[PDB]
């Protein structure tokens, strides 16, 4: 039976490496890396670097598609000082790594010859404040797709896509567990915006972001291990994020191991699985690439749309 | 506010014509010409001439985009004998006039030198047997998404674009109402394949044949504009289709102009136009173009999508 898809296992992703080179060392990769995340370079070189590439074939395919509509339109032939900006999708549960995937990307990108502006949005600042959160009935629903300013957020994408100079998006604490006031994140017409979030692949009724992606990751592994994951980082909180009294969890960071692992399930129980099973998952299929990752972090399969 | 859209009246849509020739002439306008449907060769000059412009812009920059992935993969060049088949999607509600802007769509690109192997397949023989619909209680939703074998029509499709040497897909009788036993069509590696159909740009929780599309049109009108046209066109068809004795409406050719409206009308109220608002219409915003006609039937207005 014919696939859209085709995958890969490390041993023959590798491959597609070629003379990509590494430009990433061991003290930067780690200012990446996220708690409790595995990554080494040796999986950014058999994993990330056939990605990279990948992702630059297709930059320059890309802008073929724009010129030919503009070719069509018989409008002016483009400034490379400022061609259609590339933008990339980074998809995945809560506690699966998306942060770091995503990271590590921007940080290969940028070191590509010319030094593009490869600019990283996270969705969290277009979460409701927990005000208007409050208002909605939403306080325990954060990361469900109601609970964004979709509107805003598809603003912002179409107005770095379509050229603008520069956008403006909100920014989210994670310290205070909402939204800082005042507080903007300034994209200037970037050549690549690499967009991350739980949502971000959704489709509906209406235009959405993940209608604007040129290439898109979902970051996968088996949900009794995200679980894992999600439960253990929460332990592992109470002595780095938690032990701060400005933040919102102080309270946890005197949990026992035994309590802890009780509120940190129950949260995963009523909130992230549901939202990983209804609304995340769902949009897998969808995933230009599927980065599989086993129990212990590893990426060790992968599931590519040639298609 | 910047958009994903661009729009255009008649007037300056026109004019992106430029050289392309019209190879059509009068009488054959008129064999791919539905009944009811009042496009003449003007409009086929200032509509859908710009239209088959952008289209063959398109087929090559779109080559370019699974070549990139060929040349990551470090798989061979694909020959020009056989690239990668450039699907169209055709939407709209029954009775807008999808079947004409397909057959003609089809016309014109066949007609483009070396004669591209264009091929036409609605989404009719994708419907469960009517026997299959009595099963799961359908057979007064003809035409909404679960009347549909989604899974074969995902299955042809991807075996199409996929590089098979032929496909088949079943065929729907109109004269019967129903799939006809022992019958197929058969698609050989075409470069160009068009698929109309009510359905065709849904999206949902698995990869669905509109994430195949290469380009889709959509074929808006006023609502209240097609229930007149599907009313009228019924009434008209008491003198055509319905008056062959083998037709299943046959009992409608005798039904006066009073009688034969409340039919129609119940028709579209309880099957067309609930699909139409709860089906189709949400999914014209993903449509590459969209081709919006007046009451009298004209395409005055279109609606692109640049990004
Ligand atoms: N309560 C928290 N306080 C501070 N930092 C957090 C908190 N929760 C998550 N983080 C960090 O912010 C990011 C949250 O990632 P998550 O939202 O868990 O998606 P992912 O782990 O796939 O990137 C990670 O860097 C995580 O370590
Ligand atoms: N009951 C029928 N019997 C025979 N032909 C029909 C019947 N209903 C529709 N048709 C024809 O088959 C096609 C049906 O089109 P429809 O399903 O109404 O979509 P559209 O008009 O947008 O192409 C048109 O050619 C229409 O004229």
């Amino acid at each position: 039976e014919p696939s859209p898809y085709v995958e890969f296992d490390r041993r023959q992703w590798r491959a597609l490496r070629m003379s990509t080179p590494l430009a990433l060392t061991e003290e930067e990769l780690v200012g990446l890396r996220g708690l409790g995340e595995q990554i080494d370079l040796l999986e950014v070189e058999e994993v990330y670097l056939p990605l990279a590439r990948l992702i630059h074939l297709q930059v320059a395919a890309r802008q073929r598609l724009f010129a030919a509509t503009a070719e069509f339109l018989g409008e002016p032939q483009q400034n490379p000082d400022r061609p259609v900006p590339f933008i990339i999708g980074v998809a995945g549960s809560v506690a699966v790594g998306k942060s770091t995937t995503a990271r590590v990307l921007q940080a290969l990108l940028a070191r590509w010859d010319h030094h593009p502006r490869v600019d990283l949005v996270t969705t969290d600042g277009f979460l409701y404040p927990n005000a208007e959160l409050q208002r909605r009935n939403l306080m325990h629903r954060k990361g469900f797709p109601e609970s964004y300013n979709r509107r805003a957020l598809m603003r912002f994408v179409t107005s770095v896509k379509s050229g603008s100079d520069y956008a403006c998006a909100p920014v989210y604490s994670h310290l205070h567990y909402d939204i800082i006031p005042g507080a903007e994140q300034v994209v200037r017409h970037p050549d690549i915006l690499i967009l991350e979030g739980l949502n971000v692949l959704q489709t509906g009724p209406t235009l959405m972001v993940s209608d604007l992606f040129d290439f898109s990751l979902y970051v996968d592994a088996r949900i009794e291990d995200i679980e894992q994951w999600y439960v253990s980082r929460f332990l592992a909180m109470r002595t780095t994020a938690f032990a701060d009294p400005e933040s919102h969890f102080h309270h946890y960071a005197a949990f026992s191991d035994s309590q802890a692992v009780v509120a940190a399930r129950e949260i995963w129980r009523t909130i992230n699985r549901p939202n990983l099973v209804e609304n995340i998952l769902p949009t897998r299929p969808r995933a230009t690439l599927v980065l599989r990752k086993d129990a212990d972090h590893s990426i060790n399969r992968l599931r590519l749309r040639k298609l």
